[PDB]
DNA sequence: CTCATTGAGCAAATGAGCAAG
DNA sequence: CTTGCTCATTTGCTCAATGAG
């Protein structure tokens, strides 16, 4: 229901872009975020990266946000992870949840009935996932880099 | 009515009962309505829906039967919501479709004209929640029984 | 008058699909 | 293949008439 405004949105895609770009190279300390440690243990050591990245300070800092906002949903973190960090698109995260979905009570078209959601649901439920993620980071990082700019 | 979890115990049943009905392997000996339902449907068929074992069918095939026996219009509705899978909206839309004029006494001053598609949704949840009601203590009373 | 019933319709959810990039 | 859309269907829920008690 709630969303950012389409510059906050674009700002906090940019920056987030960056910062996965920055964590898929193995550059973020595993000591600062056990979920993001656990989902680099798999990916290939020698990786190919064409992304732009940001630099270590900021790197560290927008991870650090990420991961107080991020820690208690687990599922929106992996979708955050594989959306900016791997890079996967929309369309392939809503396939594999797709693929692997518990049949659940599907409302009103569904006519409340227990099935497994289509693949347009799953879709909906990933842009709505990564929406209210940015929704909730927002603030805390823009917060964040006002502080570090006074404070600095 | 019933409970929620009441409800949704007897609506995962006859949902596998229904799939089970529909694909065939119900005697007709067993329910003569539920033969003339089968009449009526595409022979060659896919499935792609969960159903249960021959015993459960039967059990269930019994027990429904013996409660609905008597309102053919609600059991057709029934089959027509578990065993073909249509919706209560399509089954409503259907019997407005096919409803000859009714005499309608609160909107509509008295006149013989055929009854709006609210009423008919109206109608039809609450002949599928009767239905419901009315099954449960049987089948659950057979299904501990047969122990 | 009070209020249950009918007629009418809407917002949200879901499934399916499509065209440009 | 991706993305952002359109279109149709289902459900539960309101709101205005309208007549019985
Ligand atoms: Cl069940």
């Amino acid at each position: 229901e709630l969303n950012l405004t389409k510059e906050q949105h674009e700002w906090l895609n940019g920056w987030l872009e960056l910062w996965g770009a920055w964590v898929y190279s193995g550059r973020l300390e595993k000591r600062m975020s056990s979920v993001i440690a656990k989902f680099m243990e798999s990916v290939e050591p020698g990786r190919v990266m064409t992304r732009p990245m940001c630099n270590d300070d900021d790197g560290m800092l927008i991870s650090q946000v990420v991961d107080s906002v991020m820690y208690i949903d687990k599922k929106a973190f992996g979708i955050l992870l594989s959306y900016y960090a791997h890079g996967s698109s929309k369309h392939a995260i809503a396939s594999y949840y797709h693929r692997v979905a518990r049949p659940r009570k599907m409302l009103c078209r569904g006519g409340g009935r227990i099935q497994k959601p289509s693949l347009a649901t799953c879709r909906r439920e990933v842009d709505e996932i990564l929406n209210a993620s940015l929704f909730m980071i927002y603030p805390v990082l823009d917060s964040a880099f006002k502080n570090r700019k006074r404070v600095e």
